[PDB]
């Protein structure tokens, strides 16, 4: 395939960032069982056709991990990705799999480290399929005031293909978040190629005012 094969002692790396996780990143969690994760994460894909990825094989998974965040604290970041505020990376499951890659093989009873399928390659893989389900429960479970990080120095800040745009976004729930807010960051290096002002937030705007969700992007360097 074309994707990056398996990380190497990816069973050993999650059930240690999930226990780090559980007595220090949040001790609030630590009654749940790392080891007990790690046999949900493995199960999930194992010997497994790296292809036939369906959201359903990580419900016991997205149990054994499930976490509300406070209110207020739902944080997003779409393509600037490169404090007691959560971001995808920061909940117990994206914190355990981040910067990870894994996948199974029919017939084998361990990972396959030479190579897996990336989303181009088919898109109902393993990681993606996470990933693109970790997402969807993290925005469905947001209330209060969500907010987004954008990145002002590129021609479209919001993207309707990224994962925020097509996924994240659509899976708010109105009933529980009121208040959407973006902030475009600028390098005070350069002019923008993209500010509020501009069609692409517009598209999020309109996203957000169909759901009567209010709306407001501001600007920043910092």
């Amino acid at each position: 395939w074309n994707g990056k094969g398996s990380t190497v002692d990816f069973q050993e790396i999650i059930l240690r960032r999930c226990y780090t996780y559980i007595r220090v990143v949040q001790p609030e969690l630590g009654d749940r069982d790392c080891q007990k994760i790690k046999k949900a994460f493995t199960d999930a894909f194992i010997s497994k056709d790296p292809c036939s990825a369906r959201e359903e094989d990580y419900d016991l998974l997205m149990k054994l991990g499930h976490q509300t965040v406070p209110c207020d604290k739902t944080v997003f970041w779409s393509k600037t990705k490169e404090k007691g505020l959560f971001t995808l990376e920061n909940t117990l499951l994206g914190y355990i799999a981040d910067d990870l890659s894994w996948c199974g093989k029919v017939g084998s009873s361990e990972i396959n480290l030479e190579s897996c399928p990336d989303r181009r390659n088919c898109n109902s893989n393993f990681v993606s399929v996470f990933w693109n389900l970790l997402s969807k429960r993290f925005a469905e479970n947001a209330c209060g005031m969500v907010q987004v990080f954008l990145n002002g120095s590129i021609s479209n800040a919001f993207d309707k293909t990224s994962t925020f745009g097509r996924v994240e976004v659509h899976s708010l729930q109105p009933s529980k978040v009121h208040t959407l807010k973006a902030w475009v960051i600028h390098d005070s290096g350069k002019t923008p190629r993209d500010t509020c002002s501009g069609s692409s937030i517009n598209e999020l705007q309109l996203i957000l005012r169909g759901k009567n969700i209010k709306f407001t992007c501001q600007e920043n360097y910092r």
